[PDB]
RNA sequence: GGGCGGCUAGCUCAGCGGAAGAGCGCUCGCCUCACACGCGAGAGGUCGUAGGUUCAAGUCCUACGCCGCCCACCA
């Protein structure tokens, strides 16, 4: 140790990260000790990490630590997620356009270019977890590509096909014509946008009229009905007719559907199967065959699509489309909207939608699957209002569309019969074979789908590709059910929810045992956190200013009951300092220890107290570690701390040190010890380096964790006695406008057994000497337990020391007010506990007791 | 159209059945021999509104007001 005035995060936090970086606290299946597993979320591979995963890991490694130095096998598995659309759009974006050229350079050459990326990114995001002092389990380092983790899927998917749960079909699909590729309904965003809501009319078979509101007139020519609510008889006895449409000669049949509002525009819609979800569901509903009028690249074609109309954009289409429509006298009314715009959420665009030959995933009969255990509890929810919010989401899934035609991810292992045009799946069992004859032709030329997995696909597959199950591991048998899932709840759907599915039907259990969803933080506007909104903060950046243990403090101090995280340095401040108390508290017993001389060796109330006070605290702080509350904790232990070990106990001790008092120095050691085992698992670099320069020991993260002790009753009750004789003097000096190094004689009444036993503390901490004899006329203190009476000697501040006590009484009497009409309250005397009564009549004896005190002096000063 | 979270001291946030709290800011004193990233003494809240249940309600029930999320197929 180097025991510095204050305390430099720099010249100690490098060095222990880098001890813990190359040796890492590797996991022991065959450890014959209780384990605790926790699944990393792994970071996508886009840049570095920001303050959001600080909180994420933070809280994790607290959890690690805690358990660890609590006696289990503390297993945390860490890795990195590819990202797949993500990753994807950031090496294409930035490095490249920018870079120079996104100018396809090849499905080769880019998928290089990407991997050069990921080594950055992932080398990055672990300097980051390193620094920030994670004791993960480095040696299964997993990365959602790496060969393990690529045969978790490739066997996992082969699995579901053969088992049906996976099939291949048309089913239509949100595609985003940015990135050439499907999304899924999560992955897609719809944010309100300034529209034009057309009123289009048209001939009807023999009558004459049919009116309709459309917000894309284009996608009138892939039309196939009108549809119109099946009560709304109303303007509609022209059901079951026909009707050409606007520039054709098609006649599309007016049908009803329980779909149709009628209340919005014309209490009919014009319905496009190939062109949009809600008509494709009516569509398929009454049975109707898509037809499409634009295709993928967004550009108009089509049987319907008029001459002259097909071919440009799929904008520029309705144009031209509208002008068609009214000049040719079609149109009717024209007006503002705001539509519901769906857009792509990884590169803004708005989407389109298309029919489309995919891989879907049965998630109906897999979503009760897993209902089937939640139901059961099965599962724990930390703050429980997401049980319902993860089951809900469960109880109406919809397929779920697995295939993507990105570069990144996993190719898909599929193959297409260049003959018989039928796929070829792996088997389970052989799982990681190539079929090379089609099993339905019989012929060699195959094909492989050259699609790719969506990115949550993966990473839905981790509780169990961690742990080497794409085969049947030791690690996977040792610990599978993880003990808790630490994640924000941005993604409880498709995070959490997707791995419970893989992880209820591959094996017949809970990936995890409790799910502990915790808030976002977020820049100081509110607003969440994200690459995406660009208001991320690295925390390194933190960490060099205020430092590691500080940052770790913070965000765990904030995630309080999975409630967010408004950015606000003042917090970061606060750890920092509390640091630093922690550090010179240490520093103080240290320089202490130096050269001490040892003249006696006895027991001190100040000792006897705290040792009781933390046996208070090693209770209470496990308790709510127990209950996986650390925000909680956070505060208590400051408290405990900076309340009860800085501010009244080593004062207290100065003196007793001072005359040499062994057993003292040795509480002031002892207690130490625990306190910095108690604060660890949130600020572990100086928490381990003052452990260190204390015990001499190199590994206060292998320690064990403290049990509670001794409660000493009398004696809290006696120092407590002590604590008001003390500050009353210090607040009679105070208004006094007596300077704090003034020396000064008073006189105490009552509960005063504990100031002449321990007389020189009393001595040093008030810098006050007893007197002998109650004083005629003097200012007076009025505490719960003991009065003190300060000699009218010398130039004295009344008016103050008046004011002041002038207004104690009139809290006192306002006090016995309260008191007083509770007591003679109905149904409080009686309904009341035994002992919430006794005391409320016990506050009044002395709310009383002390006014009476106060008043008498306050009017006997002249 | 559904659910959910928030609404407490000037600011940022805890507390959620029994005498209103913290950090910072502020007022007054202190370079008191671990710490000025500090020490001591204070000021400052009828806990968003209206109702109830309860001997007892920031703390539970019920509407509502704003603020923000999530899920929704009003073309
Ligand atoms: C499979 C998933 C783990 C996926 N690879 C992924 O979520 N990748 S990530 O980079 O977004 N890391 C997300 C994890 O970090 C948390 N997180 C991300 N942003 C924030 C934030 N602003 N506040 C609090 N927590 C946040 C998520 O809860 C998740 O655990
Ligand atoms: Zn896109
Ligand atoms: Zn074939």
């Amino acid at each position: 140790m180097d025991l510095p005035k204050a305390y430099d995060p720099k010249s100690v936090e490098p060095k222990w990260a880098e001890k813990w970086a190359k040796n890492p606290f590797v996991a022991n299946p065959k450890s014959g000790k209780p384990p605790f597993v926790i699944f990393m979320p792994p970071p996508n591979v886009t840049g570095s990490l920001h303050m959001g995963h600080a909180l994420d890991n933070s809280l994790q490694d607290a959890l690690i630590r805690y358990k660890r130095m609590r006696g289990f096998e503390a297993v945390w598995l860490p890795g990195t997620d590819h990202a797949g659309i993500a990753t994807q759009v950031v090496v294409e974006r930035l490095l490249l356009k920018e870079g120079k050229t996104r100018h396809d350079l090849g499905r080769e050459k880019f998928l290089e270019r990407v991997w050069q990326w990921k080594e950055e990114s992932g080398g990055t995001i672990l300097k980051q977890l390193k620094r920030l002092g994670a004791s993960a389990d480095w040696s299964r380092e997993a990365f959602t590509m790496d060969e393990k983790r690529s045969r978790a899927v490739r066997y996992a998917f082969s699995r579901y096909y053969h088992e049906g749960l996976a099939y291949r079909a048309p089913r239509l699909v949100n595609w985003c014509p940015r990135c050439e590729t499907t999304l899924s309904d999560l992955e897609v965003e719809t944010e309100p946008t300034p529209g034009k809501l057309y009123t289009l009319r048209y001939e009807v078979e023999g009558g004459g009229f049919i009116e309709i509101a459309t917000v894309r007139p284009e996608t009138v020519f892939a039309d196939q009905a009108i549809a119109v609510h099946p009560e709304d008889e109303r303007y509609r006895h022209l059901l079951g007719k026909r009707a050409r449409i606007p520039l054709t000669e098609v006649w599309i049949p007016i049908l009803a559907d329980p779909a149709v509002e009628k209340d919005f525009g014309t209490g009919a819609l014009k319905v496009t199967p190939a062109h949009d979800p809600l008509d494709y569901e009516i569509g398929e509903r009454h049975g109707l065959k898509p037809v499409s009028v634009i295709n993928l690249e967004g550009r108009m074609e089509g049987e319907r699509v008029p001459e002259a109309l097909r071919g440009l954009d799929r904008f520029e289409a309705r144009r031209k489309a509208v002008e068609l429509f009214r000049e040719a006298g079609h149109l009717v009314k024209e007006e503002d909207y705001t539509i519901a715009l769906a857009t792509c959420s990884r590169c803004g665009t708005p989407i389109e939608y298309a029919i489309f030959p995919q891989w879907w995933l049965r998630m109906r009969p897999l979503a009760e699957e897993v209902l089937k255990g939640l139901r059961r509890g099965d599962i724990a929810f930390v703050p429980e209002r997401w049980k319902k919010v993860n089951m809900d989401w469960l109880e109406n899934v919809k397929d779920w569309n697995i295939s993507r035609q990105l570069w990144w991810g996993h190719q898909i292992p599929a193959w297409y019969c260049e003959d018989c045009q039928a796929v070829n799946v792996p088997r389970p069992e052989r799982y990681l074979e190539d079929p090379t004859s089609c099993e339905a032709c019989g012929s060699p030329r195959l094909k492989r789908d050259e699609d790719v997995f969506d990115t949550w696909f993966s990473s839905a597959l981790w509780p169990l590709s961690t742990l080497g199950w794409p085969e049947e591991t030791e690690d996977l048998k040792a610990f599978y059910p993880g003990d808790v899932l630490v994640t924000g709840y941005d993604i409880l759907f498709l995070w959490v929810s997707r791995m419970e599915v893989s992880g209820y039907h591959f094996m017949g259990e809970r990936p995890f045992k409790t799910v502990l969803l915790h808030g976002l933080v977020l820049d100081e506007k509110g607003q969440k956190m994200s690459k995406s909104k660009g208001n991320v903060i690295d925390p390194l950046e933190m960490v060099e200013r205020y430092g590691a243990d500080a940052l770790r403090f913070a965000l765990i101090y904030l995630a309080t009951g999975g409630q967010d995280i408004r950015l606000d340095l003042r917090w970061l401040e606060m750890a920092r300092n509390f640091a630093n108390k922690l550090y010179n508290a240490a520093r103080f017993v240290l320089l202490s220890r130096e050269g001490f001389q040892a003249k006696e060796d006895t027991p001190t109330l100040a000792d006897r107290f705290m040792r009781s006070r933390l046996s208070r605290g090693v209770e209470e702080i496990t308790a709510l570690y127990e209950a996986l509350d650390l925000a909680q904790a956070a505060r208590e232990v400051y408290e405990l701390v900076w309340s009860e070990f800085c501010d009244w106990y080593l004062e207290a001790a100065k003196p007793a040190l001072k005359a040499g008092n062994a057993h003292t120095l040795r509480t002031l050691e002892e207690v130490l010890a625990v306190l910095l085992k108690l604060l660890h698992p949130m600020m572990p670099f100086l928490t381990s380096e003052l452990y260190q320069a204390l015990t001499g020991k190199e590994e206060l993260a292998l320690e064990a964790w403290p049990e509670p002790g001794g409660r000493d009753e009398e004696a809290e009750r006696a120092f407590e006695a002590l604590k008001q004789a003390v500050t009353a003097v210090r607040a009679l000096k105070a208004e006094a406008g007596l300077p704090p190094a003034q020396e000064v004689r008073v006189y105490l009444e009552g509960e005063t057994a504990p100031v002449e036993e321990n007389l020189e503390v009393f001595r040093f901490l008030s810098r006050a000497d007893l007197l002998p004899e109650r004083p005629a006329k003097a200012l007076v203190k009025a505490m719960p337990r003991v009065t003190a009476r300060m000699p009218l000697e010398g130039l004295l501040d009344v008016e103050e020391w008046r004011r002041r006590q002038e207004k104690r009484l009139k809290e006192l009497l306002a006090l016995a007010e309260r008191s007083q009409r509770k007591l003679a309250s109905p149904g409080f005397r009686e309904k009341a506990p035994k002992e919430v009564v006794e005391a409320e009549e016990a506050r009044l004896k002395e709310n009383l007791e002390q006014a009476e005190r106060i008043r008498e002096a306050l009017s006997q000063i002249g």
